[PDB]
Protein backbone atom coordinates (compact mmCIF):
# COMPACT_ATOMS: atom_id res chain seq x y z
CA UNK A 1 0.00 0.00 0.00
CA UNK A 2 2.47 2.92 1.45
CA UNK A 3 4.53 1.04 3.27
CA UNK A 4 8.52 0.60 2.86
CA UNK A 5 10.49 3.21 1.13
CA UNK A 6 13.26 2.14 -1.67
CA UNK A 7 16.31 4.23 -1.86
CA UNK A 8 19.80 3.92 -3.67
CA UNK A 9 20.01 0.68 -3.03
CA UNK A 10 18.25 0.36 0.92
CA UNK A 11 14.82 -0.04 2.23
CA UNK A 12 13.14 2.01 4.46
CA UNK A 13 10.11 0.76 6.33
CA UNK A 14 7.38 3.78 6.84
CA UNK A 15 6.06 4.44 10.55
CA UNK A 16 4.23 7.67 12.18
CA UNK A 17 7.04 9.68 11.38
CA UNK A 18 7.18 8.78 7.62
CA UNK A 19 5.86 11.93 5.13
CA UNK A 20 8.46 11.95 2.41
CA UNK A 21 6.62 11.97 -1.36
CA UNK A 22 7.36 10.49 -4.60
CA UNK A 23 8.05 13.84 -5.84
CA UNK A 24 10.56 14.86 -3.74
CA UNK A 25 12.20 11.37 -3.89
CA UNK A 26 12.55 11.67 -7.67
CA UNK A 27 15.13 14.74 -6.68
CA UNK A 28 17.63 12.94 -4.87
CA UNK A 29 21.11 11.60 -6.24
CA UNK A 30 20.07 14.37 -9.03
CA UNK A 31 23.18 16.43 -7.25
CA UNK A 32 23.34 19.73 -9.11
CA UNK A 33 26.13 20.81 -7.13
CA UNK A 34 28.29 18.22 -8.86
CA UNK A 35 26.93 18.78 -12.23
CA UNK A 36 29.50 19.87 -14.58
CA UNK A 37 28.47 23.62 -16.00
CA UNK A 38 25.25 24.49 -13.24
CA UNK A 39 25.10 27.41 -11.41
CA UNK A 40 25.16 25.75 -8.22
CA UNK A 41 28.21 23.98 -9.39
CA UNK A 42 30.15 26.49 -10.41
CA UNK A 43 30.00 28.74 -7.19
CA UNK A 44 31.38 25.12 -5.90
CA UNK A 45 34.27 25.32 -7.39
CA UNK A 46 34.96 28.91 -7.08
CA UNK A 47 34.58 28.47 -3.11
CA UNK A 48 37.06 25.47 -3.24
CA UNK A 49 40.03 27.63 -5.54
CA UNK A 50 39.34 29.90 -2.54
CA UNK A 51 40.37 27.43 0.05
CA UNK A 52 43.09 25.97 -1.67
CA UNK A 53 44.70 28.88 -2.83
CA UNK A 54 43.60 32.00 -1.13
CA UNK A 55 42.88 31.30 2.73
CA UNK A 56 46.79 31.32 4.79
CA UNK A 57 47.23 30.03 7.98
CA UNK A 58 50.45 30.85 10.56
CA UNK A 59 51.78 27.48 10.16
CA UNK A 60 50.83 26.15 6.95
CA UNK A 61 47.05 26.77 5.10
CA UNK A 62 44.91 23.94 6.44
CA UNK A 63 44.01 21.96 3.87
CA UNK A 64 40.16 21.87 3.36
CA UNK A 65 39.31 18.21 2.45
CA UNK A 66 36.11 18.25 -0.07
CA UNK A 67 33.43 16.12 0.82
CA UNK A 68 30.54 16.62 -2.17
CA UNK A 69 28.88 13.45 -2.19
CA UNK A 70 27.79 12.17 1.12
CA UNK A 71 24.69 10.08 0.77
CA UNK A 72 21.44 12.62 1.98
CA UNK A 73 20.06 9.77 4.46
CA UNK A 74 21.08 10.45 7.65
CA UNK A 75 19.88 9.20 11.47
CA UNK A 76 18.58 11.65 13.83
CA UNK A 77 21.30 11.50 15.80
CA UNK A 78 23.36 12.96 12.97
CA UNK A 79 20.93 15.76 11.94
CA UNK A 80 19.72 16.84 15.34
CA UNK A 81 21.61 15.41 18.66
CA UNK A 82 25.02 15.42 17.44
CA UNK A 83 24.11 19.36 17.06
CA UNK A 84 23.25 19.73 20.96
CA UNK A 85 19.86 20.57 19.21
CA UNK A 86 17.52 19.84 21.78
CA UNK A 87 14.78 17.24 22.04
CA UNK A 88 12.27 19.55 22.02
CA UNK A 89 13.37 21.89 19.30
CA UNK A 90 11.24 23.08 17.05
CA UNK A 91 13.24 22.22 14.30
CA UNK A 92 12.59 18.41 14.74
CA UNK A 93 8.91 18.83 13.97
CA UNK A 94 7.37 16.57 11.09
CA UNK A 95 6.04 19.41 9.64
CA UNK A 96 9.17 20.60 9.02
CA UNK A 97 11.47 17.97 8.04
CA UNK A 98 10.96 14.83 5.54
CA UNK A 99 11.63 11.63 7.36
CA UNK A 100 11.97 7.94 5.84
CA UNK A 101 10.90 6.78 9.49
CA UNK A 102 11.68 7.84 13.08
CA UNK A 103 15.24 7.29 12.93
CA UNK A 104 16.16 7.90 9.44
CA UNK A 105 15.48 11.07 7.45
CA UNK A 106 16.26 13.31 4.57
CA UNK A 107 19.51 15.60 6.24
CA UNK A 108 17.74 19.17 6.66
CA UNK A 109 21.29 20.65 6.63
CA UNK A 110 24.82 19.58 6.07
CA UNK A 111 25.95 20.22 9.47
CA UNK A 112 24.13 16.81 10.16
CA UNK A 113 28.26 15.73 8.60
CA UNK A 114 29.90 17.99 10.97
CA UNK A 115 30.45 15.32 14.18
CA UNK A 116 31.11 12.73 11.71
CA UNK A 117 34.23 14.28 9.75
CA UNK A 118 35.70 15.70 13.15
CA UNK A 119 35.34 12.02 14.82
CA UNK A 120 37.41 10.70 11.88
CA UNK A 121 40.14 13.32 12.49
CA UNK A 122 39.84 16.33 10.27
CA UNK A 123 40.68 19.90 11.44
CA UNK A 124 39.85 21.25 7.99
CA UNK A 125 36.79 20.29 5.81
CA UNK A 126 34.30 21.18 3.05
CA UNK A 127 30.73 19.87 2.61
CA UNK A 128 28.74 20.19 -0.31
CA UNK A 129 25.34 18.77 -0.63
CA UNK A 130 22.07 18.36 -1.18
CA UNK A 131 19.55 19.63 1.82
CA UNK A 132 15.68 18.74 2.33
CA UNK A 133 13.46 21.08 4.08
CA UNK A 134 9.24 21.00 4.29
CA UNK A 135 8.10 24.45 3.69
CA UNK A 136 6.17 27.43 2.32
CA UNK A 137 5.91 27.60 -1.70
CA UNK A 138 7.59 31.06 -3.12
CA UNK A 139 10.12 32.28 -5.20
CA UNK A 140 12.84 31.45 -2.32
CA UNK A 141 11.80 28.40 -1.03
CA UNK A 142 12.15 24.30 -2.95
CA UNK A 143 11.81 21.54 -0.71
CA UNK A 144 15.75 20.61 -2.07
CA UNK A 145 18.27 23.16 -2.08
CA UNK A 146 22.31 23.54 -1.78
CA UNK A 147 24.73 24.32 1.27
CA UNK A 148 28.59 23.97 2.05
CA UNK A 149 29.38 23.56 5.01
CA UNK A 150 33.02 24.42 6.40
CA UNK A 151 34.62 23.95 9.04
CA UNK A 152 38.18 24.58 10.89
CA UNK A 153 39.96 23.49 13.63
CA UNK A 154 42.59 25.54 15.73
CA UNK A 155 45.41 24.21 18.07
CA UNK A 156 46.31 26.21 20.76
CA UNK A 157 50.10 26.92 19.78
CA UNK A 158 49.04 27.29 16.11
CA UNK A 159 46.23 30.27 17.28
CA UNK A 160 48.58 32.25 19.33
CA UNK A 161 51.74 31.53 16.86
CA UNK A 162 51.82 35.38 16.29
CA UNK A 163 52.60 36.50 19.78
CA UNK A 164 55.78 36.06 22.23
CA UNK A 165 54.62 34.55 25.00
CA UNK A 166 52.52 32.06 23.45
CA UNK A 167 52.14 28.70 25.59
CA UNK A 168 51.21 30.88 28.57
CA UNK A 169 48.01 32.03 26.85
CA UNK A 170 45.04 29.12 26.46
CA UNK A 171 41.70 28.01 24.96
CA UNK A 172 40.12 27.02 27.58
CA UNK A 173 39.23 28.02 31.26
CA UNK A 174 36.29 27.67 33.30
CA UNK A 175 33.76 31.21 33.59
CA UNK A 176 30.70 31.89 32.76
CA UNK A 177 29.06 32.04 29.38
CA UNK A 178 28.11 35.56 28.20
CA UNK A 179 26.62 37.38 24.83
CA UNK A 180 30.18 36.57 23.59
CA UNK A 181 31.61 33.30 24.31
CA UNK A 182 31.26 29.56 25.98
CA UNK A 183 31.67 29.01 29.32
CA UNK A 184 34.94 26.74 29.16
CA UNK A 185 36.62 29.57 25.96
CA UNK A 186 38.70 32.06 26.96
CA UNK A 187 38.38 35.43 25.66
CA UNK A 188 41.54 35.70 23.98
CA UNK A 189 40.76 32.31 21.81
CA UNK A 190 37.60 33.51 21.05
CA UNK A 191 38.39 36.85 19.79
CA UNK A 192 41.34 35.21 17.44
CA UNK A 193 38.93 32.47 16.29
CA UNK A 194 35.82 35.31 15.18
CA UNK A 195 38.61 37.53 13.74
CA UNK A 196 39.50 34.71 11.29
CA UNK A 197 36.16 33.32 10.57
CA UNK A 198 35.05 36.94 9.50
CA UNK A 199 38.28 37.37 7.49
CA UNK A 200 37.94 34.50 6.23
CA UNK A 201 33.87 34.88 4.78
CA UNK A 202 34.50 38.68 3.86
CA UNK A 203 37.32 37.28 1.67
CA UNK A 204 35.63 34.77 0.17
CA UNK A 205 32.79 37.03 -0.83
CA UNK A 206 35.06 39.67 -2.06
CA UNK A 207 36.56 36.59 -4.38
CA UNK A 208 33.40 35.83 -5.54
CA UNK A 209 31.59 38.95 -6.05
CA UNK A 210 33.95 42.07 -6.14
CA UNK A 211 34.92 44.89 -3.37
CA UNK A 212 31.55 47.37 -3.80
CA UNK A 213 29.18 44.81 -1.74
CA UNK A 214 27.75 45.59 1.04
CA UNK A 215 27.26 42.85 3.41
CA UNK A 216 26.99 42.97 7.85
CA UNK A 217 27.24 41.20 10.22
CA UNK A 218 23.96 39.75 12.89
CA UNK A 219 23.95 38.30 15.91
CA UNK A 220 22.24 35.54 15.65
CA UNK A 221 21.89 31.58 17.74
CA UNK A 222 22.45 28.21 16.90
CA UNK A 223 22.65 25.56 19.46
CA UNK A 224 26.21 23.97 17.45
CA UNK A 225 27.88 27.43 18.07
CA UNK A 226 28.30 30.68 20.06
CA UNK A 227 28.92 33.20 19.74
CA UNK A 228 27.03 32.64 16.26
CA UNK A 229 26.35 35.14 13.76
CA UNK A 230 24.61 35.52 9.97
CA UNK A 231 26.40 37.14 6.99
CA UNK A 232 23.80 39.62 5.16
CA UNK A 233 24.42 41.11 1.71
CA UNK A 234 22.61 44.43 0.87
CA UNK A 235 20.35 43.65 -2.70
CA UNK A 236 17.97 45.05 -4.60
CA UNK A 237 17.45 47.74 -1.61
CA UNK A 238 17.44 44.87 1.29
CA UNK A 239 19.37 42.59 3.63
CA UNK A 240 19.54 39.03 2.84
CA UNK A 241 20.83 36.71 4.88
CA UNK A 242 23.38 34.01 3.07
CA UNK A 243 25.17 31.98 5.68
CA UNK A 244 25.04 31.19 9.43
CA UNK A 245 28.65 30.82 11.57
CA UNK A 246 30.06 30.98 14.70
CA UNK A 247 32.94 29.01 17.35
CA UNK A 248 31.65 25.42 17.51
CA UNK A 249 30.38 24.46 20.85
CA UNK A 250 33.25 23.12 22.61
CA UNK A 251 30.84 19.90 23.92
CA UNK A 252 30.34 18.99 20.16
CA UNK A 253 34.48 19.31 18.91
CA UNK A 254 34.96 17.67 22.82
CA UNK A 255 32.28 14.83 21.95
CA UNK A 256 33.86 14.07 18.61
CA UNK A 257 37.41 13.43 20.23
CA UNK A 258 39.35 16.79 19.17
CA UNK A 259 39.16 17.70 22.56
CA UNK A 260 42.32 20.08 22.23
CA UNK A 261 40.87 21.84 19.30
CA UNK A 262 38.70 25.23 19.17
CA UNK A 263 36.65 25.63 15.39
CA UNK A 264 34.66 28.14 13.73
CA UNK A 265 32.02 26.13 10.68
CA UNK A 266 29.73 27.82 8.91
CA UNK A 267 27.03 26.98 5.98
CA UNK A 268 26.09 28.65 3.16
CA UNK A 269 22.88 28.41 1.11
CA UNK A 270 24.23 27.91 -2.79
CA UNK A 271 20.87 28.75 -3.87
CA UNK A 272 20.74 32.23 -2.00
CA UNK A 273 24.31 33.34 -3.13
CA UNK A 274 23.62 32.43 -6.59
CA UNK A 275 20.75 33.94 -6.68
CA UNK A 276 22.31 37.76 -5.28
CA UNK A 277 25.13 36.71 -7.28
CA UNK A 278 23.99 36.43 -10.72
CA UNK A 279 20.29 38.23 -10.07
CA UNK A 280 18.40 35.02 -10.58
CA UNK A 281 14.60 36.01 -9.83
CA UNK A 282 13.32 32.33 -8.73
CA UNK A 283 14.51 29.42 -7.06
CA UNK A 284 12.72 26.79 -9.85
CA UNK A 285 15.00 28.21 -12.17
CA UNK A 286 18.05 25.90 -10.99
CA UNK A 287 15.90 22.66 -12.01
CA UNK A 288 14.28 23.44 -15.45
CA UNK A 289 15.71 22.88 -18.51
CA UNK A 290 15.55 25.73 -21.01
CA UNK A 291 18.77 26.45 -22.39
CA UNK A 292 18.42 29.94 -22.20
CA UNK A 293 18.62 29.95 -18.22
CA UNK A 294 21.13 26.46 -18.46
CA UNK A 295 23.75 28.01 -21.24
CA UNK A 296 24.78 31.15 -19.43
CA UNK A 297 26.99 29.06 -16.93
CA UNK A 298 28.54 26.94 -19.18
CA UNK A 299 32.16 28.86 -19.52
CA UNK A 300 35.58 28.24 -20.72
CA UNK A 301 36.56 28.61 -17.39
CA UNK A 302 35.16 28.79 -13.75
CA UNK A 303 36.81 31.99 -13.43
CA UNK A 304 35.29 33.55 -16.51
CA UNK A 305 32.59 35.84 -14.78
CA UNK A 306 29.01 35.13 -16.17
CA UNK A 307 26.70 38.41 -17.00
CA UNK A 308 23.40 36.42 -16.15
CA UNK A 309 21.10 37.61 -18.66
CA UNK A 310 17.41 38.57 -17.83
CA UNK A 311 14.66 35.95 -18.65
CA UNK A 312 11.40 36.92 -19.63
CA UNK A 313 8.38 36.84 -17.60
CA UNK A 314 5.20 35.66 -18.49
CA UNK A 315 1.56 36.17 -17.03
CA UNK A 316 0.26 34.42 -14.21
CA UNK A 317 -2.83 32.84 -13.21
CA UNK A 318 -4.53 33.17 -9.46
CA UNK A 319 -7.04 30.24 -8.37
CA UNK A 320 -8.24 30.68 -4.94
CA UNK A 321 -9.00 26.99 -3.02
CA UNK A 322 -11.26 26.60 0.23
CA UNK A 323 -11.67 23.76 2.01
CA UNK A 324 -13.28 21.92 5.65
CA UNK A 325 -10.00 20.84 7.70
CA UNK A 326 -10.41 17.44 8.83
CA UNK A 327 -11.31 16.89 12.88
CA UNK A 328 -7.52 17.47 14.48
CA UNK A 329 -5.48 15.67 11.56
CA UNK A 330 -3.89 18.53 9.21
CA UNK A 331 -0.66 20.28 8.68
CA UNK A 332 -0.43 23.01 5.88
CA UNK A 333 2.82 21.77 4.92
CA UNK A 334 0.85 18.83 4.11
CA UNK A 335 -1.45 20.80 1.64
CA UNK A 336 1.92 22.53 0.55
CA UNK A 337 3.47 18.79 -0.32
CA UNK A 338 0.51 18.21 -2.21
CA UNK A 339 0.72 21.74 -4.28
CA UNK A 340 4.17 20.09 -5.48
CA UNK A 341 3.16 16.81 -6.56
CA UNK A 342 0.42 17.92 -8.75
CA UNK A 343 1.34 21.31 -9.50
CA UNK A 344 4.62 21.43 -9.58
CA UNK A 345 7.09 23.48 -10.77
CA UNK A 346 3.79 25.45 -12.63
CA UNK A 347 3.12 27.27 -8.94
CA UNK A 348 5.24 30.10 -8.06
CA UNK A 349 3.43 30.45 -4.78
CA UNK A 350 0.64 29.54 -2.16
CA UNK A 351 -0.82 32.16 0.46
CA UNK A 352 -3.47 30.72 3.35
CA UNK A 353 -5.26 34.17 3.33
CA UNK A 354 -8.06 33.16 5.44
CA UNK A 355 -9.17 30.93 8.29
CA UNK A 356 -12.02 30.90 11.16
CA UNK A 357 -13.79 28.51 12.95
CA UNK A 358 -17.54 27.32 12.22
CA UNK A 359 -19.90 27.82 15.38
CA UNK A 360 -22.86 25.03 14.65
CA UNK A 361 -20.20 22.51 13.31
CA UNK A 362 -16.89 23.18 15.25
CA UNK A 363 -14.89 22.59 11.68
CA UNK A 364 -12.06 25.14 10.79
CA UNK A 365 -11.96 26.34 7.34
CA UNK A 366 -8.56 27.16 5.14
CA UNK A 367 -8.77 29.10 2.46
CA UNK A 368 -5.37 29.54 0.30
CA UNK A 369 -4.38 31.55 -2.71
CA UNK A 370 -2.29 29.82 -5.45
CA UNK A 371 -0.08 32.16 -7.95
CA UNK A 372 0.44 29.99 -11.20
CA UNK A 373 3.15 31.20 -13.12
CA UNK A 374 5.47 29.08 -15.10
CA UNK A 375 9.17 30.38 -16.02
CA UNK A 376 9.34 29.22 -19.49
CA UNK A 377 6.03 30.08 -20.84
CA UNK A 378 2.36 31.77 -21.03
CA UNK A 379 -0.13 29.55 -18.98
CA UNK A 380 -3.24 29.07 -20.60
CA UNK A 381 -6.68 29.48 -18.19
CA UNK A 382 -7.77 26.25 -19.31
CA UNK A 383 -4.87 23.81 -18.17
CA UNK A 384 -4.61 25.85 -15.07
CA UNK A 385 -8.38 25.42 -14.62
CA UNK A 386 -8.71 21.61 -14.93
CA UNK A 387 -5.21 21.21 -12.79
CA UNK A 388 -6.42 23.19 -10.15
CA UNK A 389 -9.72 20.99 -9.99
CA UNK A 390 -7.49 18.07 -9.95
CA UNK A 391 -5.75 19.38 -6.94
CA UNK A 392 -8.95 19.59 -5.16
CA UNK A 393 -10.14 16.29 -6.21
CA UNK A 394 -6.92 14.77 -4.47
CA UNK A 395 -7.04 17.38 -1.58
CA UNK A 396 -10.56 15.73 -0.71
CA UNK A 397 -9.09 12.11 -1.54
CA UNK A 398 -5.48 12.26 0.06
CA UNK A 399 -5.73 14.94 2.80
CA UNK A 400 -9.36 14.01 3.94
CA UNK A 401 -10.24 17.67 3.64
CA UNK A 402 -14.24 18.85 2.62
CA UNK A 403 -14.87 21.02 -0.34
CA UNK A 404 -15.80 24.44 0.38
CA UNK A 405 -14.64 25.99 -3.09
N1 LIG B 1 23.24 24.70 9.64
C1 LIG B 1 22.87 26.11 9.64
C2 LIG B 1 24.04 26.98 9.16
C3 LIG B 1 25.26 26.91 10.07
C4 LIG B 1 26.32 26.04 9.80
C5 LIG B 1 27.44 25.97 10.65
C6 LIG B 1 27.49 26.77 11.77
C7 LIG B 1 26.42 27.63 12.06
C8 LIG B 1 25.31 27.69 11.20
C9 LIG B 1 21.66 26.30 8.73
O1 LIG B 1 21.30 25.36 8.02
O2 LIG B 1 21.04 27.38 8.70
Amino acid sequence: PGSVVELLGKSYPQDDHSNLTRKVLTRVGRNLHNQQHHALWLIKERVKEHFYKQYVGRFGTPLFSVYDNLSPVVTTWQNFDSLLIPADHPSRKKGDNYYLNRTHMLRAHTSAHQWDLLHAGLDAFLVVGDVYRRDQIDSQHYPIFHQLEAVRLFSKHELFAGIKDGESLQLFEQSSRSAHKQETHTMEAVKLVEFDLKQTLTRLMAHLFGDELEIRWVDCYFPFTHPSFEMEINFHGEWLEVLGCGVMEQQLVNSAGAQDRIGWAFGLGLERLAMILYDIPDIRLFWCEDERFLKQFCVSNINQKVKFQPLSKYPAVINDISFWLPSENYAENDFYDLVRTIGGDLVEKVDLIDKFVHPKTHKTSHCYRITYRHMERTLSQREVRHIHQALQEAAVQLLGVEGRF
